[PDB]
């Protein structure tokens, strides 16, 4: 489309400057001369494919709007959409800058302990809405670019993005995800629900605090013997029901699984989160020694909430309400 600053649409809104590009088309900057309001216009490309996952992405940010909570204010709000030019435009609420863009101001050192606990807190809150039984939305595509500030002098922040999202029971892809947040059941060719989410929080909360992905697979492959590393073999009772187990894993006669190895990894499980998180070292490169909220006890709750997100099952895998009353978060 490539929309000149000064357009004027349909007497209503003027357009500004690119705010940012997608695989979807691209969010530009406007002023709402109704509301009297700088709005992001996500302008959906001319084209039948991103046209018809733009229409689920508006059903379900319109679904959202309907059940006035609590909980639903950690969503990016959608104001209104319509077609120009044959493209779909969705007008939103303006947020601020990315938790990406947060990490690379940090010279990715990542952010406090402090304030990975205030965005797990909102994270957390915002997949407990998600889960609400009328909603059961899998956002599918979490990741820190996807998270941004409501405002750059505060800590809020907003999800957006459900441009890969679909409702429980409502799957198109098998190939879902970033790789880096990719949940073992979905590298694994497995039916997914909405734990595949909390994989990738759990993935983006330790990034947060060490600058770093936790897992930085270049290919699926790459990906799932990262996950190994840290957290060893997947179980057997997983590897059994799961379509692609062996296009890492080897099954042996005593119902045993190994990882295929490669031409020449850590040895599964001996990547420990306690060593990549500093916990009895003062932080993630040692970086947080002596400072106020990172002793060792504060750690220790980090910690244990993580690997429960990062549990390999997404059946006993820690659900949003849960991970609200852990430890992490009492003050
Ligand atoms: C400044 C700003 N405000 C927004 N509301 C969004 C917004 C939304 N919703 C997206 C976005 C990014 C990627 C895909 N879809 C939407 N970028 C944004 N920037
Ligand atoms: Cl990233
Ligand atoms: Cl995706």
């Amino acid at each position: 489309m490539i929309v000149k600053n000064g357009e004027k649409w349909m007497d209503r809104y003027e357009i500004d400057s690119l705010i940012g590009k997608g695989s979807f088309g691209q969010v530009v900057k406007a002023y709402d001369r109704v509301e009297q309001e700088w709005v992001a216009i996500k302008i959906i490309k001319n084209k039948k494919a991103f046209l018809n996952q733009a229409q689920i992405e508006v059903r379900l940010l319109e679904l959202m709007n309907k059940h006035d909570t609590e909980m639903k204010y950690y969503i990016v709000h959608l104001k209104r959409h319509f077609m120009f030019r044959n493209h779909l435009c969705l007008v939103f609420e303006m947020l601020s800058y990315n938790l990406y863009d947060l990490l690379r101001n940090t010279n990715f050192r990542g952010v406090s302990l402090n304030l990975t606990r205030k965005f797990a807190q909102q994270m957390c809150t915002a997949l407990l809405f998600l889960a609400t039984p009328e909603l059961s939305i899998i956002h599918c595509d979490l990741k820190p670019e996807n998270i941004l500030l409501c405002n750059p002098k505060r800590s809020a922040i907003k999800i957006v993005d459900f441009g890969s999202s679909c409702q429980l029971g409502q799957r198109i892809y098998q190939y879902i995800q970033s790789r880096f947040y990719r949940s073992p059941e979905v590298l694994l060719g497995m039916p997914y629900d909405l734990a595949i989410d909390m994989w990738s929080l759990g993935c983006i909360l330790v990034e947060m605090h060490t600058g770093e992905p936790l897992f930085s697979g270049a290919n699926e492959v790459d990906q799932m013997n990262k996950i190994v590393e840290v957290l060893g073999i997947p179980p057997a009772h997983i590897l059994d029901q799961a379509p692609k187990a062996r296009k890492f894993f080897e099954k042996l006669p005593d119902g045993t699984w190994n990882l295929k190895k490669t031409k020449d990894y850590k040895p599964p499980g001996t990547r420990k989160l306690h060593n990549i998180l500093g916990v009895e070292t003062g932080g993630p490169g040692g970086r947080r020694a002596g400072e106020s909220g990172h002793t060792v006890a504060d750690y220790l709750k980090f910690k244990d909430l993580i690997l429960r997100m990062l549990d390999y099952d997404p059946k006993t895998r820690i659900q949003p309400y849960y991970a609200l009353q852990h430890s992490f978060f009492k003050k």
